[PDB]
């Protein structure tokens, strides 16, 4: 369906996995380290196997993303 | 280091040039009318794009609260 849908999972002992498929139908991963670290992947829209761009932020990086992209 | 580079685009929005400590790069275009569009360049290559996404306002600002937290 079309609106945003969220999955989220703990990774025990690791952190917690956000699967996000937008309104646009584009699909990525943000993975938030216990440790601050977030890494973010984007995948194929159309082939979970293909990896198009990830990325690695520490904390301070992904807040700072954050303010801008949510204002 | 984390660099920003910020420009209005007139009657548009804004544009932010990001750069981060691992060296990579996007651009994220902030339009008046609250869409949000995400560029990721290669980091060595800035006329190949490895993916862009589009967003409206209330899932930039979902996607920010999980980024952000």
């Amino acid at each position: 369906g079309s609106g945003l849908n969220i999955k989220e999972n703990d990774l025990p002992g690791i952190g917690k996995k956000f699967e996000i498929e937008t309104r646009s139908h584009e699909k990525m991963t943000i993975i938030i380290h216990d440790d601050g670290r977030r890494e973010i992947y984007r995948f194929n829209d159309r082939d979970p196997d293909e990896l198009l761009s990830n990325i690695s932020l520490d904390d301070s990086e992904a807040r700072q993303i954050a303010a801008i992209l949510g204002g």
